[PDB]
């Protein structure tokens, strides 16, 4: 389950850094951003493989990805944001 929705800008200032590399489809940091997402635990609404992708939200300091990330979802302005590794997520609310 989504837990509930949240503003862009009460997020990390690394996620309005994240979706702005989504907007201009890249380069990203990692290679791997922009893999699918699986949402193998069914904690976002069930979609067909490949509706889901994920990209690193950078934690600063970190050596590795971190726990931050912001899975896409393929409708119009669907973008979840997760701080604790895939554990929970929050709709993104790109207009405030």
């Amino acid at each position: 389950d989504v837990s509930g929705t949240v503003c862009l800008s009460a997020l990390p200032p690394e996620a309005t850094d994240t979706l702005n590399l989504i907007a201009s489809d890249g380069p990203f940091p990692y290679s791997q951003d922009g893999v699918v997402f699986q949402n193998r635990e069914s904690v976002l609404p069930t979609q067909s493989y490949g509706y889901y992708h994920e990209y690193t939200t950078i934690t600063p300091g970190a050596r590795t990805r971190g726990t931050r990330r912001i899975i896409t979802g393929e409708a119009t302005q669907e973008d979840y944001y997760t701080g604790d590794h895939y554990a929970t997520f929050s709709l993104i609310d790109q207009t405030c």
